Order: C-alpha cells, then sequence, then structure tokens
C-alpha cells in the first residue's frame, strides 16, 4: 500500500501502520461491554494557528491521537471509525487543489468526504452514539479537546469511554511503530555524533543544537524537535531561547535533543567534556551514571515495577557518591533518607512515542508516590513487552539542594564539605537512552558513544566502526 | 546602557530601541484630542503554550506589540506606559532572578510582580486604561486586549491605541533600521549558500534546512520569519533537472524580520525561455525599485510591474496586440496575482497598509495588496514581482473573450509547467528614493557564476 516518505534516506512508513493502529482500538472497543452495537469514534484534527493576531503562520505538526489513528499531516480534518466494521472516513476541508480519491488513496482509508458534509453523512450512516476523546494529560495537567462540529448537538455523544481505551492502545507499540522509532532514534543518534564530533571550546552551545536540528532536517526529514531542545531559560525566560552560554575549557557538555520523524519522537541526552578528554572527577561522576543506566536497563523486563528502578537508580548513585568520598555513612541510611533526590531531583524515565512525555503513565488505580524523586516519575506502572521508555539517570550538583540537605539534620551528615565543595558548579551528568520493553528483557533503540574511550574517540573523530 | 546579544558576530540590539519606541507612541498619543489626561497603555505579553492537550512546548515567540514596545523575551509579562510622563513599568512573573534584574536588563523605570499590576495601576490613579484592540488586515483576527484580575475595576479604551501604535509601527527609527539591515544581510547570506548548494537530484527541504542553520548558527536567528517556501510541512519535492527554483526564506533577528525571495535554474544554466521570463522580473523589480519615493502610490508601482510584464510577454511572443488593452482588461493579474509587495519589521506582513481612509482596490491583483498607501521615508517594504504561469488562471483567461485575444496558446504552451519567477527584496524608502537591504546575486550572469561555484 501507501507509505509516507520523505525520499533519500528517510524510512518510509507504510499507511498500513494506521490502519493496524484502527484495527486495534476497534477490537478493544468490540471487547468493552459499555460499548453500544453502531457506535462511531470521532476524532478531530489540528487546525493550522498563527502567531497571535498576526498572519504568521505557526509550523503545524498533527495533533497526537488524531495521527496515531490517520497518520495524516493536513491541517483542518476530522476522522471517524465505526466501530463495528472498523471502516474509516476521513473528512477533508473543502477549498493544485486535491480530490477526495486522492486523499482516499493517500491514507488508504474506506471513504472520505468534505468537513462541511460531516453532520449530513454521519446522519446518513444512523450511528447509536459518537464516540469522543476526552481526559487528562498526567504529564500537562491539561484536558484532551473532545471533537466538535455543527450539529453534533442532534446525536448521542459519549465522551468516557475512548480516552483510556486509546491511550492504552498508544502504550503498546505495534511492531510497525517500533520501526518508526528505531529510525528516529538512528537519525537522533548520529546527529548527537555529529555534536561531540564538531564542539570546541569557544563555541557557544546555540551553534550545536543549530548543527543538530541541520543534521536531523537535512538527512532524516525530521521538520520538528520532538521537545525543546536542552543544552537558555536563564538569559531569556524559556527553554526555547537559545542557550548563549560560551563552551569553555574543563566544562562538562550535557545536550539533550530529539528529532521527530512522522510526529514519532525521540528523546536522546549525552554528556561529555567540552574539550574531549575526561577529567578524573569527571571520568568519576560520569561513569556513577554510566553505571545505574546499564544496571536499570539489565533489570528491566515486564513485571517490573518502574518505581523499583529509579530506587536502583538512586542506590547506585549514593553508593558512587560515597565510593567518590563526596559522601560518607552508610549507604542504607542514605537511602531511607532519601538522598538520591538530593542529586536526581527528576524521575527515572517515561513513556516515550508520538509524544516524548507518552501517555497512560498514570491510569486509573495506578498512583503518583509522594516520596521526592518518585514524585516526579512519569509512570509507576509496572512494564510490560511492547512499552518504549527513557531511561536516564543523571547525577547534578545544585547549590540550592545541596545546602538544604546541609541545613537538614536528617541528610546533611552524609556530606563531606570539604570533598563536595570541589564539585560545586561541576555542572551535570545525565545518559539518557530509548528502549523498548521486550518479551523478556528490553531493546535499546539509542546508538551513541557511552563509555568513556567511546566518547573520547567519537570527539576524536574516529569512524563509528572503531570500538575501543 | 544595556543590550541584547548572543555573541560571536551576532548584533547588538541597545534597548534604548524600546525607550525610543514607547516615546514616541507617548508623543503620538499627547497630540490625540481624545486622550485624556492622567491615560496608562497596558500591554499584555505572549505566554507559554504547549501542543494540544500535551506538556510538548511550543517554541515562545513574543507579541509584536508587546516586544516593539519593551523588547522583553520573557513569558507571562505586562507592560504599561504612562502617556504624560512616558514612565514605563514592566510587571514579571513571581516565580530566579530579582525584579532590579529585569529593571537593569530592559532599561526600563520599574519592575512589579504581575500578580500586583492591579494595585501598583490603583496607586498611580489613572483617568483610563488604554488596552489594545484593532484588526490585522492581513489575518482579519482582532488584537487581543490585555486582561488582569480586578481589570473591571478600571475606566477601560480599546479604541484609541491600536490605531496609533500601529502607525509608530509603520515608520521604522534608525535603531530599528540597524537591526533590519542586520536580519538582511544573513538572511542574504544564506540564500547565496543555497545557491552554492543547490544540487540536482536533492529535496528542497534540504536547502530549507541548510538556510536555517546559517541563519541560527551564523545570525542567532532562532527563528524563520515566516513558514519556508522552497519552490522548484516539508517541501519534499525533488529538485529535477530543468527546473526553475524558487527559494522564498528570511529569518528572524530578535523578533525583526526578513523577507526574500531568489529564483534561479537547480541546473545552474537558465535556458532562453527562463532567462526571458526571469529578466523580466528583474525589470519590474528595478523599474519599481528605481521609482520608489515619498509621494509615490504604491498601486502606480504594482501596476508598473503589470505593465512591464505584459510588454516583455508580448516581446516573446506570449502575448499579442496593445499593452494599454491588456492593463485595461486586467492581463497582468493572471500572471501577478498576488501584490506587488508589503510592509515588514517586527511582522513579515507588518502592520498599517490600511489604516482607516485607505482603501483596498477591487481589482485583479490590486486587490492582494496589502497596502494603498503613498510612500513614505521610514517605510520598509518588499517589492516582489513575480511571473507564474498558473494554469487555472491561464484557463480563466482562455475562456473569457476580453483576454483571450491577447493570448498566443501556441506559444504559451510550452510555458505551461514553467513553474515561477519571483524576485524579492527588503527596501526602505529614504527622503529621495530608496535603500536596499537585501544583497543577493541578481543578474543572470552573477547567479550562473555564483551557482558554477566561482570566486
Ligand atoms: O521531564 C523529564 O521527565 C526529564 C527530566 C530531565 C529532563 N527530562
Ligand atoms: O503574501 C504575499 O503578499 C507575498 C506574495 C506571495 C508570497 N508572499
Ligand atoms: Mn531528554
Ligand atoms: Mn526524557
Ligand atoms: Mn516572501
Ligand atoms: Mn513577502
Ligand atoms: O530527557
Ligand atoms: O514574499
Amino acid at each position: 500500500g501507501p507509505s509516507f516518505w520523505l525520499g533519500n534516506e528517510t524510512l518510509k512508513v507504510p499507511l498500513a501502520l494506521f490502519a493496524l493502529n484502527r484495527q486495534r482500538l476497534c477490537e478493544r472497543l468490540r471487547k468493552n461491554p459499555a460499548v453500544q452495537a453502531g457506535s462511531i469514534v470521532v476524532l478531530q484534527g489540528g487546525e493550522e494557528t498563527q502567531r497571535y493576531c498576526t498572519d504568521t503562520g505557526v509550523l503545524f505538526r498533527q495533533e497526537s491521537f488524531f495521527h496515531w489513528a490517520f497518520g495524516v499531516t493536513e491541517p483542518g480534518c476530522y476522522g471517524v471509525i465505526d466501530v463495528d466494521t472498523g471502516k474509516s472516513t476521513l473528512f477533508v476541508p473543502r477549498l493544485k487543489i486535491h480530490s477526495k480519491e486522492h486523499f482516499k488513496e493517500k491514507y488508504a482509508v474506506d471513504d472520505v468526504q468534505y468537513v462541511d458534509e460531516i453532520a449530513s453523512v454521519l446522519t446518513s450512516q444512523k450511528p447509536s452514539v459518537l464516540l469522543t476523546l476526552r481526559g487528562v494529560n498526567t504529564d500537562s495537567g491539561s484536558v484532551c479537546r473532545e471533537a466538535s462540529f455543527d450539529g453534533i448537538s442532534k446525536f448521542e455523544v459519549n465522551n468516557t469511554i475512548l480516552h483510556p481505551e486509546i491511550v492504552e492502545c498508544r502504550v503498546f507499540k505495534t511492531d510497525m511503530e517500533l520501526e518508526v522509532l528505531r529510525y528516529t532514534n538512528k537519525i537522533s543518534s548520529e546527529a548527537h555524533r555529529e555534536v561531540m564530533k564538531a564542539v570546541k571550546v569557544g563555541m557557544k552551545e546555540y551553534e550545536l543544537e543549530s548543527l543538530f536540528e541541520h543534521y536531523c532536517y537535512s538527512r532524516g526529514g525530521m521538520r520538528h524537535s520532538s521537545y525543546t531542545c536542552i543544552c537558555a531559560v536563564l538569559h531569556y525566560g524559556h527553554a526555547g531561547a537559545p542557550n548563549d552560554r560560551t563552551i569553555q575549557n574543563g566544562d562538562m557538555c550535557l545536550f539533550d535533543m530529539g528529532g521527530e520523524y512522522y510526529c514519532f519522537a525521540s528523546d536522546i541526552t549525552c554528556s561529555f567534556p567540552a574539550n574531549g578528554k575526561f577529567t578524573a572527577d569527571q571520568k568519576a561522576v560520569y561513569e556513577a551514571v554510566l553505571r545505574s543506566s546499564r544496571a536499570v536497563m539489565g533489570a528491566m523486563k515486564p513485571g517490573v515495577w518502574w518505581p523499583d528502578m529509579h530506587r536502583l537508580a538512586d542506590r547506585i548513585h549514593l553508593e558512587e557518591l560515597a565510593h567518590m568520598g563526596i559522601l560518607s555513612g552508610s549507604v542504607d541510611a542514605m537511602v531511607q533518607a532519601h538522598l538520591g533526590a538530593v542529586f536526581m531531583p527528576h524521575g527515572l524515565g517515561h513513556f516515550l512515542g508520538i509524544d516524548v512525555h507518552d501517555v497512560g503513565g498514570y491510569p486509573e488505580g495506578v498512583e503518583r508516590i509522594d516520596e521526592p524523586g518518585l514524585r516526579s516519575l512519569r509512570t509507576a506502572r509496572h512494564l510490560q513487552p511492547g512499552m518504549v521508555l527513557t531511561v536516564e539517570p543523571g547525577i547534578y550538583f545544585i547549590d540550592h539542594l545541596l545546602d538544604e540537605a546541609l541545613a537538614d539534620p536528617a541528610r546533611a551528615s552524609f556530606l563531606n564539605r570539604e570533598v563536595l565543595q570541589r564539585f560545586r558548579g561541576f555542572g551535570r551528568v545525565r545518559i539518557e537512552e530509548d528502549v523498548v520493553v521486550t518479551d523478556s528483557g528490553i531493546e535499546l533503540l539509542t546508538c551513541v558513544p557511552r563509555t568513556v574511550e567511546e566518547i573520547e574517540a567519537c570527539m576524536a573523530g574516529c569512524d563509528k566502526a572503531f570500538t575501543p
């Protein structure tokens, strides 16, 4: 059948991918006892937006649930799925201008109609109930926009059934979806290598962000970054602003960037010395995060409770920080005092898919854990095959977190100021891989240099094939 | 005083630019007979947005009127200006920098937190708050009026400000022109790099990518001014041998735009037909720039470009008959359906093209003009004539006996799928003529030498 493709070396994505998602959603809804016969799923695609009151266009990016179901890149559409038969209808704006037939062929749907006819067409199809999308995103706190059209009031509308079901479908990636996520990770990994090869003392961080974006777009067809790429919030107020810090000798760099292809995300972080040679201290902190990274990846398999992996990373960080002489005392005591969250205040990792922070981390019955570090986890679910997660432990030296710990009698004793003082302004190490949960373990999607020797080799311009 | 700067070779933009804008706005309001003494201008800045219901951030870009007045890059702010004294107060979110930090950074008279805006304005006992509401004549959208908790307690006027701040934006200060010269410099350089890099077989988005990379990495231009048009949402058309490329792209620096279009043969060599069409647009481009000066009516420039295009198309054999008669039948709009050019500034399609008293001309071509004003010094415009071979426009003309007679179908057939040529320059009106901001290869000889890798 047809496939989405941007030519050259970019990935051909069969539109069958979305047909399989529609099939899976219908199969789930058919097994749902509360779904009436003759129900129709109604999704509304995104519309083009402009900057405020101007006619300056904002680059259009399809709404994620609508993309997941249909793969449609055009703004202003609606999409309908008959639950009982699986029949799909795309509604496109009545505006070279393409025919309805052109869109039917392009997207391999069963029917195409114009948007202004949606009320007439649905009336004629006599559905029992329209199933629309409404629910809460547990990362943004926002409520998903329910589809609406002139005349929808004449129909029976249920806005509670669909959201948890289509979320759960998105949580489990198909083999076709994995092929795209492998590709996004391949291009983003190559871009990360290019950045490590290009970085020079004296460069502005945004020069590297630009290079990353150029690699992803020109060689990967990735028009969008998946998320705001982190290399300043400080100097200009938003993560999106150019990071205009000058890279200095002795710096540890952290680049957190990932491109998006056809609305499938990647999210990768590399940490490395600006000048291409790890100091003893840098090697020590870095290899601590490498150790937790690898321990978690080695422990992940179906049935594993994700918060247990976060705690495992914490324990390893604390062990290694103690082996460095930054911390002293009982590691068990440190864990009881939640000392790990001083060095890693964020969650270990999160679902990834069409969204960087993908849906379904906190379905009904799954509770957020009200402890330092863990409260920042974007899911507290148990791992199952088909999930895609980031694994992103880090160690940070953040003054106000350290000072707070030093002011806390329950924590302050564990800290050796004489050694710690040398790590003030050390910076940050984070190692972020993307992985798939398999039937028995994981598959690593990311492919960047990770050991000290591999990183130093990459920055010295060694061919990627070279291995130390 | 302080300046915006992204280091390396990027431009230092004095925050004094925005101070001057505020003063200019107050000077204008003070002359407005409806403006009450003790009025305060209230502007609301943009806020951070996310993609739909996700936590995926959308790259923040400041609202244009608010940027013009304050140069503030942070989301979630307000800014007010005492009309009588010119005193400026910035309101920032309480979140980490001090208010003192923001005062120093933006060279405003006072900084407060946003949650105190009602209390602060109340203490200053204004007659009325002047808020922003009006219609953008390019989008049809209504400007969003500032609002805050407790604003209901104030007398608010939302009619006075818009036309007055729009009018200020129409006329660029020397400091603004410095930034627009810079954005044109970098975008010009990026266009040259694109011309050097184009190879048959490439995808258009590869050149869009290169352009953005040059502007960002070398210019500190994070944003494209507008969605990039890459003729021959990624443009994934393969550049083919024999194609005429059209690349319309411009970077933005600190919310100051640029808008440049280059047309050139994909394979680096103009055919006779391509040279003929291209040099027709070069001729109208140069004729319009030459004729521009204070007092010139912009629609006359549009019709000048039409006349020249028709003359050249007749010379080529595409058309026959009286060019006078052709103009009377609006034949120019078949080949150039859009307006000749538009105001440019903080927005690519900048404000103020149709203030009250200036009417849109209801004729083909001219109705798409984004201004029908007379030119005055300080105005910044694009000059972007083009010739297009658009089947449905051509078909409509061939069906209409008043136009069909002028067209030589046997010659036109050859130009079906020719594509299109547009040449877009950015210029400023001076006391005597114009200053050209754009600096790219333009003659056939310059373009071919550039693409051949010469120099
Ligand atoms: O938001 C999150 O979950 C991770 C934490 C570090 C940056 N991204
Ligand atoms: O919108 C305008 O007015 C010009 C002409 C077409 C491309 N930009
Ligand atoms: Mn990340
Ligand atoms: Mn992440
Ligand atoms: Mn343009
Ligand atoms: Mn333009
Ligand atoms: O991340
Ligand atoms: O343009």
